[PDB]
């Protein structure tokens, strides 16, 4: 219900299209709305040529960086003329500076430049392996939004996808149980809780199977990702490393398994096969 | 004691407090002794600001985790400056990494950081984790040690408190007898021994009376906690499970009850009322 305002304009050297004079200094600060960057190009460029544009120049800077230093008419080995190149602001702001020195041996016409704001694509551009979203990144005008696959919920940090893996209440007495996505990497910032609740007088036995991969610390044990098992009379765990933990035999009919994950890592996780006797 | 690295120290960007240069890379690995962690903070911080600190940064890592990525002077929406924040190592080690890219358009002054070792308090958990001691936990500089309540003795594992429940010699003809702390959970790694010595020609009768709770096995009987009874003419037990066992009638004037517990469990235990006839 609220939309960005357009931002666009035209910049010229003093007196354009007539020849620019000596000892002139101009600067324009251009600012796009949040989520936008600026796009600038030159329809006309004809300045005094000099080594590294020491005499006359047009300087484009953005944020903390110098985007370009331009002079002459056609780009050389150590100088740059803009040609049909396009220049982009870093962030929403862009400064344009024009300077002429004490003399022009020829009648130089200066420059005509045009600029326009365009939406930043936070999902595709400024992207290496670093996607700002855990699952789905949605670009829109002036921003972006994150969403998650089914069976997840967006964390409060608005980027991480937390599994909905609590609430599983098993009553079938022989069965399997697992970390999310296994054997794919288990999700970040998740709190899983699995409850085996069956008839009284029965005793359960739990078995880890196949592969095991939980984030470990060099000299500490399991401070990051914590996998623990709980009978109403006793506690077991936490299990880490990359070796399948030994069998466990419970006295109780009701058992609770909890799996907690922290903000980082791509570890595969765990399987558990539980059986039964009297 | 003595350690190769000092209890306190100072790290600065190359050339501090003068402007740092381009294409610079530094890394310091700081390591405290076991039982200590490292605490690091910044007295001065002024780096080039960039989206996600891609240009210049200080990265604090510990173990496998990145504690922080820092740039700028004051923290923004997607960037972090340390301010007066304190950073803590996970375990005794902590790595500091400094990097600068190809240019500095302003005189960025870099950073001054200080670190100090501090004792880990193994006794004071956030207590979402377990307590390392059975009874009393004592913290000291560089370590901790355990102790027990009166009537107990510290087990060889230096953490578990074993009850002193041997030595009870009953001569009274009618009476009660019990697992330690009943009806509170009976202690771990304890070996209790109760001796009933009565006049010749008399016969004792034993009765479980209130609650009965001893660690049971799925398909076996009593391999963890073992409660056994011994007359000079017979042996009874071991008794486990969680149902009050039937009455027992001894021929002997002499009875010895032995109760053994394992390293884990919170089971309540047992009472026994014994009487006598001719
Ligand atoms: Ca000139
Ligand atoms: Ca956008
Ligand atoms: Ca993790
Ligand atoms: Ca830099
Ligand atoms: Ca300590
Ligand atoms: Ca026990």
């Amino acid at each position: 219900s609220k939309w960005p305002e357009p931002v666009f304009g035209r910049l010229v050297s003093p007196g354009f299209p007539e020849k620019y004079g000596n000892h002139q200094d101009r600067s324009w600060t251009l600012t796009a709305p949040p989520g936008f960057r600026l796009r600038l190009y030159f329809t006309h460029f004809n300045l005094e040529l000099s080594y590294r544009c020491e005499y006359d120049f047009v300087k484009l800077t953005s944020g903390t960086k110098v985007l370009a230093t331009l002079c002459g008419q056609e780009s050389t080995d150590t100088e740059r003329a803009p040609g049909n190149d396009t220049f982009y602001s870093l962030g929403p702001s862009l400064k344009v500076t024009f300077h002429s020195d004490y003399s022009n041996e020829k009648p130089f016409t200066g420059f005509e430049a045009f600029y326009a704001a365009e939406d930043v694509d936070e999902c595709r551009t400024s992207l290496g392996d670093s996607v700002p979203c855990d699952h789905y990144c949605h670009n829109y005008l002036g921003g972006y939004y994150c969403s998650c696959r089914v069976g997840y919920i967006l964390h409060q940090n608005k980027h991480t996808c937390s599994a909905l893996c609590s609430g599983q209440v098993f009553t079938g007495r022989s069965g399997f149980l697992s970390s999310p996505e296994y054997p794919q990497p288990y999700p970040k910032l998740s709190s899983c809780a699995y409850n085996i609740r069956l008839e009284e007088g029965f005793s359960i036995t739990l078995d880890f199977v196949e592969s095991f991969d939980v984030e470990m610390h060099p000299e500490a044990q399991c401070p990051y990702d914590s996998l623990k098992i709980q009978t109403d009379k006793r506690e077991y765990g936490p299990f880490c490393g990359k070796t399948l933990p030994p069998r466990i035999e419970t006295d109780s009919n009701k058992v609770t398994i909890t799996f907690t994950t922290d903000e980082s890592g791509n570890h595969t996780g765990w399987k558990i096969h539980y059986t039964s006797t009297a």
